[PDB]
DNA sequence: GCCGGTTAACCGGC
DNA sequence: GCCGGTTAACCGGC
């Protein structure tokens, strides 16, 4: 990670900032802390896109526009779809999406951190949020081990917590976690919230023993296996107890 | 619905409205059907300030004197019993946007906004389990005459600093054919289409309604455990030893 | 403690 | 046309 050297100072700096009153915005002022001290490595998603396509003005339509990826797993977790990238301009550039893979990317010397911020009302009752797609990252495990990138991006997770005090939103505290260091088979997928695997940053295990390889087989075995027993577990859940109306 | 019969009156004072770069529905409603409108916590707070007498959970779940009501509106017990008139509900994950009551018939209605210049997405509706749980609610209980879940779509464009209600569309989740209704099962297990594109032609009473989704909820739901193997365990078992 | 369902829509494959 | 996966966290049952 990038972002561990820095961490202690990141900590110290957001404990205290505070956002207008949900709080989502704090990822802003995560963003503004690693443009200052990490300027070179740091961008938005939809930002290292522009500046890819900016660089390369003679390459156009989607198909060559994906050829600057020079990586499948990377192509597949951070591109947008095809007409969108066909019709990216200079005067057209890529804004944020809904559904991008991560908030901010740490890159350098062609190796990638996906960072994505979470954020936490430190006052109401623990619910773990949406981390990530279970079926994007089996994806990503797939794709790494057909091509080999077992050495090309970490995706890691900074949670904010915050509470309303007064007027503003504070943070209180944060938590620093790399993905790949958690163990694979302990990962909560809940299929009902998108499929998503769900953790709190602040809990999540990173005692990780293995390769990257190791990882993505273990976690594939893990997804294979949670997507079995959810199959039969529908049938207990929303078929059996709704039969008596119908049959 | 007691929204339907004024549709042309919402429709004509929308069609042109602009927020800056549409909760102007509940405003509307709010002036134009004030005794009957509610966001769905006024409607909580509403209902426990003009019951001052009754305390804690239990009762106050008494209060809406229907099961299927209860499980439709109601907060959970803890902030019930710790709801006061100076700790009132606010806005939330709730059901409905809007709730317009009158004579104990509750009209739900849930406003879907729709950015009209991207490619057409239709939005989660309402989760098919929840909705699943109210007719299997409405049979056990007999309670067939009590509500409708109703649909307005206000369509936007956005156009300088601001964004332009361009369109609206209004649909009785109980005049669909249920057995047409898209579930959705990864998007939160939650139905989906658009409110134009939302048939009307069901025939039958709200019982058979009922029934008729049960039905199609558990057919869909068998088709989903299906699907899982062939989506999300053929094409990964290759890479597992 | 342990567990998992719900709201807001929203992109883009073939 | 037809089809369905993803992001944001968030609440309250025993
Ligand atoms: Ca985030
Ligand atoms: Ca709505
Ligand atoms: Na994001
Ligand atoms: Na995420
Ligand atoms: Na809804």
């Amino acid at each position: 990670s990038f972002i561990k050297p820095i961490y202690q100072d990141i900590n110290s700096i957001l404990i205290g900032q505070k956002v207008k009153r949900a709080g989502e915005p704090f990822e802003k002022l995560v963003y503004k802390f690693l443009k200052e001290n990490l300027s070179d490595l740091t961008f938005k998603q939809y930002e290292y896109l522009n500046d890819l396509f900016m660089k390369n003005p003679a390459i156009i339509g989607h198909e060559a526009r994906y050829k600057l990826f020079n990586s499948p797993t990377l192509l597949f977790l951070l591109s947008r779809g095809k007409a969108a990238t066909e019709n990216w301009s200079i005067e057209n550039l890529f804004e944020e999406k809904q559904n991008d893979t991560a908030d901010i990317l740490l890159v350098k010397d062609q190796f990638y951190e996906l960072l994505d911020v979470k954020t936490r009302n430190i006052s109401k009752s623990a619910f773990a949020p949406n981390i990530i797609s279970a079926y994007k990252l089996a994806q990503t495990c797939a794709k790494m081990i057909d091509n080999k990138e077992f050495d090309l991006f970490d995706i890691n997770y900074l949670e904010v917590d915050w509470e309303l005090n007064g007027e503003d939103l504070v943070c209180v505290s944060t938590s620093f976690a790399e993905l790949f260091k958690s163990e694979p088979s302990e990962l909560y997928i809940n299929w009902a919230a998108a499929m998503q695997i769900q953790f709190h940053v602040r809990d999540l295990d990173q005692g990780f023993n293995g390769t990257r390889e190791e990882w993505a087989k273990s976690y594939l075995k893990h997804f294979v296996t949670q997507a079995e027993q959810r199959a039969i577990s529908m049938i207990d859940k929303f078929v059996k107890p709704f039969k008596k109306y119908i049959l």
